[PDB]
């Protein structure tokens, strides 16, 4: 099969993938030359994923930040989503600049990432796998080149039907599902995700772009059952003002406002974005999209990696 082309439209390039979450490659439209993402999923799998993730940016098409979807099959052995292709993630430019954002990048950064996960609770729908790895930029020269994505739903529930607007119920002794170290003090006790525990695995990752790491970071156990406890422990142990030590307030108070928040209650999105915003008014700065991955490489952005 040489000059393998999946989706009649699409020709498979670079390997950009991992080997848990499905094998990740480059493309491009064979038509009008556009570059692509396939991802691979086994067909006959023991965690069949990829057909939900297909209709969940179907039903978030049209959303600013959402890649579009433009195919889905089978092909051989393989189920095949062919979206958008995005630059590197806000875990790579975290690491290309030291893995510290200043304060205006990060203020700018989480008001995108604040209407990004209000749109996808607009569409009745719970992340509930907030992590910088999955929030990409675009990609160089595009008029999107450094506004922020969010890509991967492969952990995304409704938390709402769609007609009546009833809130799922409420429940615990739920099996511990994404990574420990921004999930929400809920999500550690086994409690039913709902829209604050989106936002406040946001908050998670806000202190964690502002200090460079978190203090339940490289925590020990025996197993990983009672290390995922150890962090839970300490997030409860920790207060926001203590995580917030040498920041601004804003981003404590932000992170203890989520905290609060009942299980069905429609969060203030736009208070928090304003509440944010208050950092660089404090400070003296503008919120003028300037980023400090723009400056890598002598004013240039990235490179090579
Ligand atoms: F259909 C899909 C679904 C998800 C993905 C995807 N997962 N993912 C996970 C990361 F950690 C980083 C990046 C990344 C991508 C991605 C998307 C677009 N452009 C480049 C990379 C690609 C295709
Ligand atoms: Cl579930
Ligand atoms: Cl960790
Ligand atoms: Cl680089």
């Amino acid at each position: 099969n040489n000059s393998s082309v999946v989706g009649l439209h699409y020709k498979i390039g670079k390997k950009i993938g991992e080997g848990s979450f499905g094998v990740i490659f480059e493309g491009t439209n064979i038509i009008n030359g556009v570059p692509v993402a396939i991802k691979f999923e086994p067909r006959k799998t023991e965690a069949p994923q990829l057909r939900d993730e297909y209709r969940t940016y179907k039903h978030l098409q049209g959303c600013d930040g959402i890649p579009n979807a433009y195919y889905f099959g089978q092909e051989g052995l393989h189920n095949i989503l062919v979206i958008d292709l995005l630059g590197p993630s806000l875990e790579d430019l975290f690491d290309w600049c030291g893995r510290r954002f200043s304060v205006k990048t990060v203020v700018q950064v989480a008001i995108q990432m604040l209407t990004l996960v209000e749109e996808v609770h607009r569409h009745d729908l719970i992340y509930r796998d907030i992590k910088p790895d999955n929030f990409l930029i675009g990609r160089r020269g595009a008029t999107d080149e450094n506004n922020v994505h969010l890509i991967d739903f492969g952990m995304a529930k409704q938390y709402r039907d769609p007609r009546t607007k009833q809130h799922i119920p409420y429940r615990e002794k739920k099996s511990l599902s994404g990574t420990a170290r921004y999930m929400s003090i809920n999500t550690h006790l086994g409690r039913e995700q709902s829209r604050r525990d989106d936002l406040e695995a946001l908050g998670h990752v806000f202190f964690y772009f502002l200090r460079g790491q978190l203090p339940w970071q490289g925590l020990k156990a025996p197993t990983n059952k009672q290390k995922y406890e150890k962090i839970g422990d300490k997030k409860r142990t920790t207060p926001a003002v203590t995580l917030c030590d040498g920041l601004p307030q804003q981003f404590a108070e932000y992170l203890d406002s989520v905290r609060s928040l009942p299980f069905d209650a429609e969060p203030p999105y736009e208070e928090y974005r304003m509440l944010l915003l208050s950092v660089l008014d404090d400070l003296g700065q503008a919120c003028d999209g300037d980023m400090d991955w723009m400056h890598l490489n002598g004013g240039r952005g990235w490179d090579a990696t």
